[PDB]
């Protein structure tokens, strides 16, 4: 985990994120998107639970990206929840939630759900 | 947002979290749980998208908590995605994803989904 | 369960659904919405798992509604997953997934997630 | 849709389901699982929204399976929400919710979320 999490990751839709896993469970870095009302790099922050593992289990982690930078303000934020699996073909499997700021009347339709798999190879 | 987000929040199950919304979209603080394989305070980190809003919309935000501290290591992490609505009865409505580290065979059943509403009053 | 599930249910946003729980796990009925690109009644079909329960547990169930009737065709369908809890203040607590038909390029943003609580009283 | 939906489908974990799409939006069939506290075939029921589509969009659909048959009673039900895409390599992409019957104290952890992709080839 940590050492193996640090680095560049790519998902199936062409997005990339670079992260540094800090000794005490922190994750900091940037996310560069491929889809959405995104454009350029956005700051990402999150945490991971190291014990993590005498039965080859994954390391649980999560992070958040608010879609605002100096070129765009999409009034939304996405959170990814999943686990890191290391080795030859290390990967981070996640499920995500994207919430948009809405009026109270449209709040029932404010959150989208999806999944993404990230690899060290693109 | 920001100023109105900073402070203590409580949800329906008795959990509490104290957060500080930083000028440039950061959210940092601690979460003290009521349920789970949690015990005491855990560090939380996240982001919010300020524009946020000439049509009284909510401010989108999200944060992560890895369930590890000096008393417990639950090998899991939870991410909350939602929006802040201010005013008299300000609230943060969220949907969350809790992922546990599993072996590859049980990864299909590694993530729980739920929702939580936080208020300034408990 | 079954007998206690049969009847009319109302949720917080003003929607209503009438269902009949059949002896062998079937659920059939109609859903009349309050929000969405819905208008009138739609057919609903689903299943419930009866054992259900010497430790007052809920009865797991789920159903689907395709948003097409003789007045509207929203090209979408919603599925509700949850459990029935009987008694004085019986309720059905659910989480739902609403998927819209999209082109392959927008499929990442095709599903919304939410929750609804239904009661016998409106 | 309909005609193209009728038939046998397989997902990545080895499960199979046979479905018949009825002229008026109904879906009926059986699901034979590969994972879970499942064993054999279970009845499935659902709906699809036909318009469906002059811009090659998918057909939205959903179905439910209660995990009870003459050999097992797992006290749970799963709902799948997604869309059908036809052609050479037709597929049904879905997100699912699996709810277990729990006591009120564990209801916060009663629902698992995941995704599955089904193809006509296994």
């Amino acid at each position: 985990a940590e050492a193996g999490i640090t680095g560049t990751w790519y998902n199936q839709l062409g997005s990339t994120f670079i992260v540094t896993a800090g000794a005490d469970g922190a994750l900091t870095g940037t996310y560069e998107s491929a889809v959405g009302n995104a454009e350029s790099r956005y700051v990402l922050t999150g945490r991971y639970d190291s014990a993590p593992a005498t039965d080859g289990s994954g390391t649980a982690l999560g992070w958040t990206v608010a879609w605002k930078n100096n070129y765009r303000n999409a009034h939304s934020a996405t959170t990814w929840s999943g686990q890191y699996v290391g080795g030859a073909e290390a990967r981070i499997n996640t499920q995500w939630l994207l919430t948009s700021g809405t009026t109270e009347a449209n709040a029932w339709k404010s959150t989208l759900v999806g999944h993404d798999t990230f690899t060290k190879v693109k």
